[PDB]
């Protein structure tokens, strides 16, 4: 008895943004709060989106106070604006920060409380405000997830908030908005997409449904991600990566992740490094730790990342996945180890301990000890 | 490019999922649900089991058990009246595609007015329809994930498709334990219709990477386990794998599209009153062979996914192997050798063919057809 | 899940194993044995040599040489009488499956009372039975290790299966040296029945990893050495290997089950008085083709274990190579081409099928049958 | 003439512990003496009309005081719960019912504590009782089971009967032992490991063991270490020593442990067996040598001597000298 949670309406493809208003009109929206970063508000994309929405008889207001690593303070600022403007819907424009902020605003405005009071897994009881998420990056997949991560203000800890009700109501994935992404950013986000697909395939809670999307995501990523890193104007590469991010997000949201994300959450937060790059640096060693758990699947992954496994044993084909991960990492210039990125040995223990406590660690195919995590990070320190 | 993906936002696929109905109904804000089912399931008690679950959870329920195979306009409007009298705020469908589609039509017409035959085709209706919770008892149809209801008009003796995004079910309940007692023939028909759904979705014109995901995985699962369920219906793992397969094929053809298999089967099964799955199974080999020039590569892939070793073959050879795979499956499941034995008359071919031309599926078929093309397909599907 | 595994606690396999009977019978602690055997065996004098071992151990002995092919209910109740008359405390069985089944049935009825027919089907006898030491002279049956006794009904002509954990022998003696003088036809019948046991247990519904182990080994050994033993009976190595394969196939089908092969041959041999292994070999390719859709992967494995090169082949193709291999072996041993040459008449088919449907084994069959399915199997095996 | 001794009744699978009393019933037992699982077991026993008593003295290593203590509370039948220790202690013909909590040892199916009358009357293998086994216990116990299967397949007294169970044990272990090491809450993995332990145990009881156990009996006795881990450390070098004896079967073992020996000579295929065992050792974190476990060179000689007189050395496919055993121990000290 497994649950499958996906946005009931998704528009994916060139020009998809042009349908925000249309989509909000079907949900029956009267007025929408747009949540974005200050920069996108300066680019004018927020204004174009608001125009489209208002054309469909849906009023709009803007909350350009989203920041990277969203915080409860701004979440509640946005709930305040929601109430003052008398909004009935939320629309998010940007990366994961915008999306998670919007989801938290909706949760608190419908069921009340502090977003602090929603840490952990929740079964909120009130009807929740619809959220329409427009993605501008090909990674994260937050337009399809039931998870928002908000940082506590006082305690400087991050809080995961999981509920089937924050699962966005409309997901708009337009590749055209992703074209001006620089090459390094494309690398980071695409490697996080690959991270999602690989972790979902070997996840403890993988269903055949999750595996469908995960496998197709690995196929599409393997072909076009280098092409999108090479020429960002290649709209076909951008479109295949858009679909790949979507499928990978659904896959990990319902199936699960693991130590890759657990480790890189701590490493990135502490050392202020990019999510995708940390994920890519530690994935080859995490998968080695996980090899005994899902051997057949890691052989399949080696084949899906583009290796000739014919005439190989399932153990050999499994290890070829690690070889492929290092091949990809070398092609996109991922750092050689964590040490280059500034990780200090004296911190590993902490990084391990906190990573042991992450919600992601529970879906990892191999049950870990704090020392297992520590040894993973140590092996990832330098090549 | 401006492609829409509609899917039930919540699905519970697993053993004992039926018990979740009320809970999920509670999470939509439902107060009074109307249960729409057939007559058998009612006599079996399932309607009242579900009803109890609903009532305990705090929701109220009424039972409309007049859904019939080959859903028809009469019962649709009748159940609409019952919906209005009992002042129900939600719908819960328990059974095969008949119950699901009839419930979709009930809620649709309950909101927006006239006869369901008026809402034929693709509709963008503007009044929100009530939530639908669909509990499936067949490893086929896919109706608990589709935005389509097949309401048959006997006034023209044709199964009419009715498509609107609002009749996409809001909760999907796929419990394999309600599918255990399915007799062998029903298992074959449902499973082969699901196979048709995946195969017609893969080669469909509007197929997208997302649809191909579910279509490929459904084909792999069907190949591995559908014979296992046909042999022993009491193997819960086989039933469960087929449940996942059917769900994914439903999503696939809902968002990618079907083709001339379903176009033809609608006419043949509406006129001669035969089972949908077996009609699909008799026509598929020939429809696919017609389509071969359109999607040679993907048909070679189907050959591999349906259990053929296409190593060292031309891509055209590997594609041809898909028809061999299909015919092998057909014989293994005892599918009638031809449409002729099923009672189809050569005289009616044209009128079936011509009418098949007007089904929406012909516009999703990979190869753009002529009425005489379809006629030749139906001719070849008569003997051997 | 929870599975019970019943096996003789002590087994002596190898040349000269018959030397240990009396020894073991003292370790178990017995004083009044009843050598149950046939009369031909009694004239061979084996009766008195085994009795010499037993009387040297210090156990009184009596001989009841009334075991016949198709062991009847009449001789069962008659031997039960002898058991009571000779105040026998222990049973020793010397012969093929007929004698073994007779001795264990004697213990059964002497314990619980009721005649033989009352114990058709699976029973859970509550009255303890006497220890049994089974000395086998045929490389088939495996009845030295089974909880089953195949006794036929007089009137209904049904070789009744009688199953109980209490009748599983306490000591099993497999001496290949007693198997040398077996004619080639008897070697064929017994060995082909052992192959039958291994195959049915591999595809049985109640198959476990333990029973699977034993079935696989039995099939490998049979493929290599049964033809060798059919050619030259004096080859003691081949006879010993066949003894091992029979032991393992007996444990496998005892604790995993059988299927329609034995269901059908029970009726055909009860009605027309025909050899068990021959009937089984005549029906096996057709039973396995029906059951293919259930265990395709395992039938491919069986093709490889019976000596087929399944390289570059689909699992469907490899599974069909199992039928090919079985037909090949049949030809190599001269098995009848069909039941028609064996005198089976189409008129009885219905009855056969009906009574086969009520056999316990049909419930072990991977593919759930109907009476008409069983009928079609028997029909297809009539001629070829 | 070869003998095959096995418990006459074995209940294997999830929930098997429910049949204890049930099986006792067909034994015709009256009371019972069990050598907080104990109380629920006794409740099920009483649920069939069977009186119960308890023997909580279950000292791990062997002893005689506990045997005589049990004798004092005399009873008609015995139930034994735990790993090898409890079974061996209750081995002291009164029926013995053996409930195993580890997927190794196989003592629930053995005639050793050395007589066929101490083979248990009933064997109960419940994977549900093994879920809470920590990863170290899982690795040790499963690797001991693999040791059993491997040693019995190349053993001198092997029969086709024993070879059946040993081959299937090796297959099941190859696929599922890493799965149970990764997530012990996987019931499929633990159930497969249960069946594999049972089969490997029957196989080594009837077919025999070899120099792996000869060496590790001494090493674990002297330095107080884990049986499975010691076996895992010397098995690569022991198998290497035995290669010339059963080269064909070692190539088969390479295949069974997940290697592709296709296109390889029987020699190369045999060497791939050592390659596979070393891979498995590294995947499970086995110590690199006995030296990291605290074994000292000065003792090797004595170890060798004592290992030579173990009966297992007579089952080894290759007949050894004390100096051969000493070389093996030395080679396994460091990597
Ligand atoms: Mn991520
Ligand atoms: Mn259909
Ligand atoms: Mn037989
Ligand atoms: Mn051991």
């Amino acid at each position: 008895t497994t649950n499958f949670f996906i946005p009931p309406a998704s528009v994916i493809g060139r020009g998809a943004v042009k349908e925000v208003g249309t989509r909000l009109k079907q949900i029956g929206a009267k007025k929408a709060l747009i949540v974005t970063d200050a920069f996108l508000h300066s680019t004018g994309l927020s204004e174009e989106v608001a125009k489209n929405i208002r054309e469909a008889g849906v009023d709009v207001a803007i909350f350009p106070k989203a920041q990277p690593d969203p915080a409860d303070t701004q979440v509640h600022e946005g709930v305040d604006v929601f109430k003052q403007e008398n909004c009935d819907s939320l629309v998010s424009i940007g990366g994961g920060s915008s999306h998670d902020t919007a989801k938290a605003i909706g949760l608190v405005a419908a069921n009340g409380g502090r977003i602090n009071d929603y840490q952990g897994v929740n079964s909120v009881e009130k009807p929740v405000v619809p959220v329409v998420a427009i993605t501008t990056t090909a990674g994260t997949g937050s337009e399809t997830t039931s998870l928002a991560v908000i940082t506590d203000s006082a305690r400087k800890v991050k809080m995961p908030v999981i509920d089937e009700k924050i699962t966005p109501t409309v997901a708009i994935v337009d590749p055209e908005l992703m074209v001006k992404k620089p090459a390094g950013l494309t690398i980071a986000t695409g490697m996080d997409a690959l991270s999602h697909a690989i972790e979902a395939y070997v996840a403890k809670g993988a269903t055949p449904v999750t595996d469908a999307f995960a496998i197709q995501a690995m196929k599409l990523i393997n072909e076009y991600l280098p092409k999108a890193v090479a020429n960002g104007e290649d709209i076909e590469a951008r479109e295949k990566m858009a679909y790949a991010q979507y499928m990978a997000g659904v896959a990990f949201n319902n199936g699960g992740l693991g130590l890759v994300h657990s480790i890189s959450h701590q490493v990135g937060g502490v050392y202020k490094l990019q999510h995708g790059i940390c994920n890519s640096v530690n994935m080859p060693h995490v998968c080695a730790f996980n090899l005994i758990a899902k051997t057949e699947r890691f052989a399949h992954i080696a084949e899906l990342l583009g290796e000739n496994v014919a005439g190989l044993s399932t153990a050999a084909a499994a290890e070829r996945a690690i070889v492929a991960l290092e091949r990809i990492n070398k092609s996109f210039g991922i750092p050689s180890g964590y040490a280059e990125m500034g990780v200090k040995e004296e911190d590993i223990e902490l990084l391990a301990k906190n990573a042991y406590e992450d919600v992601c660690t529970q879906s990892n195919p191999r049950v870990p000890t704090v020392q297992d995590i520590a040894q993973i990070i140590k092996n990832a320190m330098l090549e």
